[PDB]
């Protein structure tokens, strides 16, 4: 594989002007710029494109030790400057007082030259759209496939992991700095990993929080979840059996689930179902659950969604800004747009359309939840393009000087044992931290764990690292160790 240095040196002479972010609310207190990238590092004198940055900037200039660069969003198809504004929030005081905290839309979305190809409201679904059967998910997937195909043909070549791990060493010398530390979750772990591996002798401090697993590139992130979305809501069920008298579904574990499984089997079966009057299909009585299910602490918020899809009709005003917050508007369509393109970009997706209804029937038996959702046919099957480069590949050869790893120990989409794998890989220049009894995406400095705060803040400041890996308690646990 190449790295094409050369091109990507040639970018990193830009020095961009910065400006506050009046342009959107989200982002009001933080510093705006533009940069540069080439579409094809291949071809450093053709076709470009435009990135949008954001910056705080260490609030006590006299401490300041660096740049401390956020990975570009945390699920896949979520904005990385939205997530900078999330964490200048809640990010300790310390580390916003050392740290110029960086963030950046990647490539093809947001803020960074957004690619829109026409989908419908269903189709930004296409992740975890339940089949109607098998025939009728062929044709949805197949036409989501054609409209990106339709209109985004000439950049979807360029769409990889790869090149965000080179737009981030543009970014890197744009900033003009030597080294930059980075922090990123879920799909921003899989590209600090990438970017360390190529280009990680720039790396100063690495935290990455909650763990893609090295191997699932790309169909394993889709057919390794339906176990840990089992697993993940059996958890839940459990909390809500101890409190039936408080929430309407019953007093074992099998009968909550009994009482959720009879929403599903309205919906699979056309029948009507709605919670606060607005309703629900095949895919959101699963999605909105598996949404709800990235922390434990929506625990409460879970019971009461289920409780007014089977009876009632109010939900409390608490469940209501918080499911508003999620759904009710369509999802942005050119994060959508650019999952689909970085997800087949990187990697070339099997084609035999007969794999796929066989591991969605086997699925559908052994995990009823989301088997049939994710183990089945899904646009990237038809895509129009090959990958440009081979995936990279990671190993204890990464150049990084060190690697802090962040895992919840029973978190749904990004679980233990992918965290455990991207150890093994990285080798002996990671360590990995485990916060116990705790199913929360994103830990550092979300969920306020003060173990993991404590460890991770010990990491960026002073660089303390531990020998090996360690176990960090949840002093609030939702149910029993």
């Amino acid at each position: 594989p190449h790295l094409l240095t050369d091109a990507v040196r040639a970018f990193q002479a830009q020095s961009p002007v910065w400006r506050p972010a009046d342009d959107e609310e989200a982002l009001r207190g933080l510093e705006a710029a533009e940069l540069t990238v080439p579409l094809d590092y291949r071809a450093p004198a053709g076709r470009t494109l435009t990135l949008g940055l954001v910056r705080h900037r260490a609030t006590a200039p006299e401490r300041r030790r660096g740049v401390l660069l956020v990975g570009p969003g945390d699920d896949l198809g979520n904005r990385g400057t939205l997530l900078g504004a999330q964490l200048v929030g809640q990010l300790p005081k310390e580390v916003l007082a050392q740290y110029d905290v960086v963030a950046f839309d990647h490539r093809f979305m947001g803020r960074s030259s957004p690619v829109v190809c026409g989908l419908e409201p269903e189709e930004r679904f296409w992740v975890f759209h339940h089949p109607r059967d098998f025939d009728h998910e062929v044709r949805f997937q197949a036409n989501v496939a054609a409209k990106v195909a339709e209109h985004a043909l000439d950049i979807l070549p360029y769409a990889s992991s790869r090149n965000i791990a080179r737009d981030i060493e543009v970014i890197r010398g744009a900033l003009g700095e030597d080294r930059i530390s980075y922090l990123g979750y879920s799909y921003g772990t899989y590209l600090g990993a990438v970017w360390t591996q190529m280009f990680g002798e720039h790396a100063d401090r690495v935290v990455l929080d909650s763990i893609c697993s090295p191997d699932w590139v790309w169909r394993g992130l889709f057919t390794d979840f339906p176990p840990n979305g089992e697993r993940a809501l059996t958890r839940w069920a459990r909390w809500a059996a101890a409190r039936d008298a408080d929430l309407g579904l019953g007093a074992t574990d099998g009968a909550v689930r009994a009482a959720y499984d009879g929403v599903l089997a309205r919906v699979d079966t056309d029948r009507e179902v709605t919670v606060a009057g607005f309703p629900l299909d095949r895919t959101l009585a699963r999605l909105i659950v598996v949404g709800m299910l990235n922390s434990d602490r929506n625990y409460p918020f879970l019971g009461d969604i289920v409780r007014s899809a089977v009876h009632g009709g109010q939900l409390e005003p608490a469940t209501m800004g918080f499911l508003g917050q999620m759904f009710g508007q369509p999802k942005e369509e050119s994060g959508t747009v650019a999952q689909l393109a970085i997800l087949a970009g990187d990697w070339a997706w099997p084609r035999n359309v007969d794999l796929y209804e066989r591991d969605m029937e086997r699925a559908s038996r052994t995990h009823p939840f989301t088997g049939a959702a994710m183990a089945g046919i899904k646009a990237p099957a038809f895509w129009p393009v090959p990958p440009s480069e081979p995936v990279t590949r990671l190993g204890p050869d990464n150049p990084a000087d060190s690697i802090l790893l962040v895992q919840a120990a029973d978190d749904m989409s990004t679980p233990l044992a992918a965290a455990r794998r991207m150890r093994e890989v990285l080798g002996d220049t990671s360590r990995l931290l485990t916060v116990a009894d705790t199913a929360h995406h994103r830990v550092f400095p979300f969920y306020g764990n003060p173990g993991a705060d404590e460890l991770v803040t010990a990491y960026l400041v002073d660089g303390e690292l531990p020998a090996a890996d360690v176990t960090r308690p949840n002093p609030a646990p939702m149910v029993p160790t």
